[PDB]
Formats: structure tokens, sequence, C-alpha cells
């Protein structure tokens, strides 16, 4: 029966004063052609591209997605760099040099054993009109709106195939 | 390859359409084994705040979600609060499957070893040093203390099942 509300309550602890600007800042994802990432998490989920790292020796490359206004990029390297690395709720994707002509190589999505990872979910004013106009694009769906018994939510699928959870915050008061 | 030039990036890159403007990236979902140890590790040593917990008996499962958050912008009714909850930013979405806390066999993979996808979450902090010091205190797993290996300054832990949670200072990134 898992826990109650309250048990779940009890095990947790108001936050120390030392962790007072602590933020949430990013989740990591290995990708193996950042060519089609870029496009799917700019074009179709209207991300944009905030700050780029290359590593030449250890031969990979960092791309920090995020929704935020392109112009409030600041120009200059080492501020930009900064105020990337310091907005909550961004995505890092992270390019491994070779992954992309490598025609047995795939990263794993966490949905299938080993299991951990499940999902990222990005919050829509409207399930609906998103998933239509994702339709429209050629997006995968793991699961569209209507379809199962949690009806209203949807899942699709990056290039890599991680799962991206399409939730409208304002009409899930509607299961438990 | 030698992966890509900024400009063949770019190239890649759309402006986002108008339909995508009040998109937020809302969470990230972790499974988790234990939700007693989960709970007490990201609130006790990381500071989040609970902020809705859902529950389904027939699929035999529970949600939690995490989040930085002052309690006191919860809202006290449960409708809103679902409402307010699922629209914050930058949220942990912590999934239970009933009956694994118990189970000896059973453990979540972190991402970080064959087969790779997923590798962590990360959280920015004023002093990575001495936040460090304190999880040392707290008995935290390391996976790299901040001065070990190359990249010095930035650590990475481990939560109860072994996610990797990166520990960065967004002021001295950049060497
Ligand atoms: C992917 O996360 C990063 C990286 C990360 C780069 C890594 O590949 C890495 C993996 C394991 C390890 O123990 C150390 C480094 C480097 C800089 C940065 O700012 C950031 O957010
Ligand atoms: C774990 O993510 C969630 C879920 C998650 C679970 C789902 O119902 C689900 C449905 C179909 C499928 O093919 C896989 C999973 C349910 C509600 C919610 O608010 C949320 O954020
Ligand atoms: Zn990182
Ligand atoms: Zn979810």
């Amino acid at each position: 029966g898992g826990l109650t509300d309250e048990a779940a309550l009890s095990c947790c602890s108001d936050a120390d004063p030392s962790t007072k600007d602590f933020l949430l800042q990013q989740t990591m994802l290995r990708v193996k052609d950042p060519k089609k990432s870029l496009d799917f998490y700019t074009r179709v989920l209207g991300m944009t591209l905030i700050q780029k790292c290359d590593f030449p020796i250890m031969k990979f490359s960092l791309y920090f997605l995020a929704y935020e206004d392109k112009n409030d990029i600041p120009k200059e390297k080492d501020e930009k760099i900064a105020w990337a690395l310091s907005r909550k709720a961004t995505l890092e994707l992270t390019h491994n040099w070779g992954t992309e002509d490598d025609e047995t190589q795939s990263y794993h999505n966490g949905n299938s054993d080993p299991r951990g990872f499940g999902h990222i979910g990005i919050a829509v004013p409207d399930v609906y009109s998103a998933c239509k106009r994702f339709e429209e694009l050629g997006v995968k769906f793991v699961k569209k709106p209507d379809d199962g018994k949690m009806k209203g939510l949807a899942f699709i699928q990056d290039p890599d195939g991680y799962w991206i959870e399409i939730l409208n915050p304002n009409k899930m008061a509607t299961l438990m």
C-alpha cells in the first residue's frame, strides 16, 4: 500500500538554511546525433539553445537547452556560461563524438530493464492542441492523449527514444 | 566526428514557435526503490520540499513531487495544490512501485554504466566546497569530490538509489 500522506510527510525535514539558494538546474541525457536533438527540442518543443561547450580531449560536447528568451542570453562568453548554468530547469544534452555515424550504437531510455530514469515532462496550456501540432510535425508518440485510462495526458519520444510527458496542470485534478 | 561547430549547431536550431510560448520544463522522473530514504535525502540533505503526492491503488504506485519551493506557497486546498505543484518548473518526480523496498534482488540503474542514457540531475549552489563538507558529515556517498580528478570545483553525489547528482557553482564554472 505504499506510504500514507502523513507517513510520507513525517519522512521529510524542513530545509537547512545552508541549502537556501540551491536550485534544480539541469537534467542530463546522452544523445546519439546532436543535429536531430537540437532540431527536435527547439523546433518541436520551443526550447532555446543557451550554451554549447566542447571538450576536444575527452571528445564530447554539451548543449544546454531551456525555455528562455534568447534576447536574455548575454553577449560576453564568461557571463554567458554563468547565466546559462544558473538557469532553473535546463536540459543538458551530451554528445560523445562518433555516436551519430555508428549504426550499432543507441542509448537506453530507462523504461525497460534496466530501469531507473523514466521521462522529462513539459507543462503546456492544452495537451490536445499541443499533440495535434506534434502529430502534424511527424512526432512519434508513446501514448496519445486519449489512449489508455489516463485521458488528457500524453507521452512522446525524442530522436533518441527518451520519453517526454506532455501534461496540463490545470486539468490533472481528475484522477487518484 | 569532431562534433559540431558552433555554427553548424545554431543552424540546426529553430526559433520558438508561438504555439510553445508558455511551455515549461516541469519535471524529471526517477524511479525510487524506497520512498522513505528518498524523501529523507532530498528534503533533509538537499533542502527540497515535498509539494505533491499521488497514489494509484490499482496500478500499485505512488508519485512524489519534490522542488525548491517555500512550503508556505503551497496551496491548502487539494485541487489548487495539484495545479500549482504541476505548474512549477524544475520539479523532481519520484515514482515508487509498491513492494520494491522489501525486495533484496531489486535495484534501479543510474544510466552511467552499460546501457547508458540518462546521466544525472544537477543542483546549482553558491559554494560547492561548503556544501560538500556538509554532505560528508551527513554520510553522503560521493561519485566525485570537488577536487577529485580533472574538473576541480565540481562534485557528484549519489542519492539512495545511486542516481548521480552534480553539485556545481555557476560562477566558478569555465575554470
Ligand atoms: C554533463 O555535466 C557536466 C560535465 C560533465 C562531463 C562528464 O562527462 C563527466 C562524467 C563523469 C565525471 O565523474 C565527471 C565528468 C562537465 C561540465 C559541466 O558543467 C557539466 O554540467
Ligand atoms: C510518472 O509520470 C506521471 C504519470 C505516470 C504514469 C502513467 O500513467 C503512464 C501512462 C502510460 C504509459 O505508457 C506510461 C506511464 C502519471 C501522472 C502524472 O502526473 C505524471 O507526472
Ligand atoms: Zn551536468
Ligand atoms: Zn511524470
